[PDB]
């Protein structure tokens, strides 16, 4: 299968500095993006070039090193019945330009479509399965 | 491609006026049941307000709504194209008004008039931007 | 100088009750009247000198300072035809006030005057009767 | 009490900024300052800004009282919706007509390039329904 596409979002809060919120999302990013700002507001960033995506991945699970295992041993609760894969980043960790997960409620997500022919769970666990490694 | 979070629709009734009679200008808009909140307070000067407003949460009734609603207005839907730029708020809120009146008589018709029936549809987008979300609101005029 | 008539309309719009409309319109009468019903309007005109005496006294009445501002402005009010021109809020009418309405939808109230002859100085002159 | 007054407005490169100024001119009844700068449009596209800020009570009141009479009838609409225009940070968003004002009239607008005027709502009990209601009393 494929990667129809890559999402990185993230929250701001009040006491919070979208500078400092945006810092942190550029650690996920070994080349450039573009950030969207709405409104508490949100930073979106998405990837649709194939390149890119490819690209990004690659580099995310070079940058979570061990952490890329319990990826694997968790695909079945990450992937979701619209086959997005969920990983959830340390906001403050990775402002301070470290990559690591975290199962707090206020991290940077990063969500992927993942598009196996046909789309068979067992199908999208798999290609998962390789991707992750 | 997005979604419509939301739909709301309403208007006001006037110490001249009648709620049943104007639930029904209301109800010209809506090809199936729903519920209507009563609020009530000051006008713009000092006259006691009568608030009507119809809130679709349901993506159920939200689509055949709209759908609907293009339906019924019909030909004027093109103005609504061709507007969409004057329509739409910083909030990406779609703002559709029409004459309170015709609609009493189950005519939909698009209104620059001082009091219509309010209809805002919340449009959502990912990414939120208002090149992705007018984009998407030009998709709704199906 | 004499108030030929006075006739007091009023419109109803598909979403308006004709009835509340019409105890809107009785807040400017302190007698028995009838309207004649013609969206639609509503019409009461008045004949007798002693109705438009009362009338226009009890209007003054309830208009209180804002009888000044019409007093200020009458080369406008009054039209061609000499007839002169109230418009009042059909919402505190309603509720049982007299307001001139700059609005687009009041309970219009005109009378046409009468001098001796109907000469626009004098009749402007009558017409500033206000007291 | 009203904290603030501020009337904003973009400057798209194929506008004038004479005439964008102009048409916030609609908006006051006495002499004020435009503060220039830099930003980005919904579009992303090189935009200039155009600001006024207001913190006498004199300008401010004197303001607020023409803008509410400028508008007429309108101001039901502002009311049936007060929540919406009022932000966290307890601000009146009133948006203006920018094509209407630059022909000086005063009408309010649905799209996405008003010419802004925001107010900084001020409740002694500071609270939403505080200044929900606070607002209602501008009328």
């Amino acid at each position: 299968g494929k990667i129809e596409w890559v999402r990185v979002s993230a929250v701001v809060h009040s006491t919070e500095d979208r500078e400092k919120v945006g810092e942190a999302i550029s650690t996920l990013f070994p080349f450039e993006f573009e950030i969207a700002v709405s409104k508490m507001e949100y930073l979106e960033v998405e990837l649709t070039k194939s390149s890119e995506i490819k690209k990004f991945w690659k580099n995310l699970l070079e940058l979570l090193g061990e952490q890329a295992e319990e990826i694997l041993s968790t695909l079945e609760d990450r992937i979701d019945e619209q086959n997005v894969l969920h990983i959830r980043i340390d906001k403050q960790k990775a402002y301070l330009g470290e990559v690591s997960l975290t199962s707090g409620g206020d991290p940077i997500a990063v969500k992927l479509r993942l598009v196996t022919y046909p789309s068979k769970r067992e199908k999208v666990i798999e290609f998962a399965r390789e991707l992750c490694t």
